[PDB]
C-alpha cells in the first residue's frame, strides 16, 4: 500500500537523523572506550555483572537494518551503555569517567535531536 510506503519512507528518514546523532555521540569518545562490546574472552565475569551489554557497533548494527522505531530506543541503548560501564567500573577509573563525559556531552546532542524528531514528525 502506499500508506506502508509512506511509513517506511518516515522510518528512512528518521535512520539518517539517528545516523547523524550516533556520529556526534561517538566523536564525544576519542577514547574509543565505548565502540566495540566488552570481550567475554577478556572479562569472563561479565555477564553476570551486566544483562544487557551495549556498545557503538551493536547500536550501529542494528541503525542500518533500521530496527530504531523511534528515538527513545535509540536514547534507551545509548544509556545502557552509560550505565553498564558506571556500575561495572569504580568511580576512580578511567572508564567510569569516560562514561559521565559521554553522558555529559551527548545530552547536549541528544537535547536538539528531540526537538527536530518532533518538529519534522
Amino acid at each position: 500500500s502506499m500508506e506502508q510506503v509512506a511509513m517506511e519512507l518516515r522510518l528512512t528518514e528518521l535512520t539518517r537523523l539517528l545516523r547523524s546523532v550516533l556520529d556526534q555521540l561517538q566523536d564525544k569518545d576519542p577514547a574509543r572506550i565505548f565502540a566495540q562490546p566488552v570481550s567475554l574472552k577478556e572479562v569472563p565475569d561479565y555477564l553476570d555483572h551486566i544483562k544487557h551489554p551495549m556498545d557503538f557497533a551493536t547500536m550501529r548494527k542494528r541503525l542500518e537494518a533500521q530496527g530504531y522505531k523511534n528515538l527513545h530506543e535509540f536514547e534507551e541503548d545509548f544509556d545502557l551503555i552509560i550505565d553498564n560501564c558506571m556500575k561495572y567500573n569504580a568511580r576512580d577509573t578511567v572508564f567510569y569517567r569516560a562514561a559521565v563525559r559521554l553522558r555529559d556531552q551527548g545530552g547536549v546532542v541528544l537535547r536538539q535531536a528531540r526537538r527536530e524528531v518532533d518538529s519534522i514528525g
